[PDB]
C-alpha cells in the first residue's frame, strides 16, 4: 500500500473549530472517493521544530501510486481544495510505499 | 497510539547502499528498545516540495506519548545518532495521535 502524507500549517486567522471541521470533512471524503482507502490526522504535540511552523499531519492510504492521481482530480477532492484552500499557510506532501 | 514521524533529507555524498543499511539498522532498534512497537520507512516518489528537499519518511509507533521519552534517551537511540548523524542534512520531527 502507498501512503500520501500531508504536513501542514494553518493560517493564523483559522480557529480551532474551523480546523476540526476541515479535518472532519477531509476524513469523510473516504466514503465518496474510491481511490481513498483510509485517512488519519493529528496535531503535533512536541514542537521540536517550531521555526518551520508545521503543526498538523494527515495520512491517506492508497492501493498504488497510480490511484493517487484518481484522487487528485476526483471532483470531491477538487471541491475540498476549492472550499478550504484559504485555510492553509503551507504544506509538504510525500507519497511513498511503507517498508521495513 | 502515538506516531513519531521523522522527515529526512540525506547529504549528497551518502550512497544508496548506506541509506538502505541506515534504515535496516533503524528498523532493528525495535528489537532492543522496548518502547518502539512498530517501524516503517519510505522514500517519497513525487518530489512536489520544491524548496525543502526532504526525501524520506520514518514512522515509529508508541503505546503512549510518555513512552516516547523511553526511546529518546535510550542508549541504543543515542548510539544510532552517534553512528549515523553525518548521514542526514536535516530532519523534521513530529509526534501525534492518529485520529478521525
Amino acid at each position: 500500500a502507498v501512503k500520501h502524507l500531508i504536513v501542514l500549517k494553518f493560517k493564523d486567522e483559522i480557529t480551532e473549530a474551523q480546523k476540526e471541521e476541515f479535518f472532519k470533512t477531509f476524513v469523510n471524503l473516504v466514503n465518496i472517493i474510491p481511490a481513498m482507502k483510509d485517512v488519519y490526522w493529528g496535531k503535533d504535540v512536541t514542537q521540536k521544530n517550531k521555526e518551520e511552523g508545521y503543526t498538523h499531519i494527515v495520512e491517506v492510504t492508497f492501493e498504488s501510486v497510480e490511484t493517487i492521481q484518481d484522487y487528485i482530480i476526483h471532483p470531491a477532492h477538487v471541491g475540498f481544495g476549492d472550499v478550504y484552500r484559504s485555510f492553509w499557510e503551507k504544506l509538504l506532501i510525500f507519497d511513498y510505499t511503507p517498508r521495513k
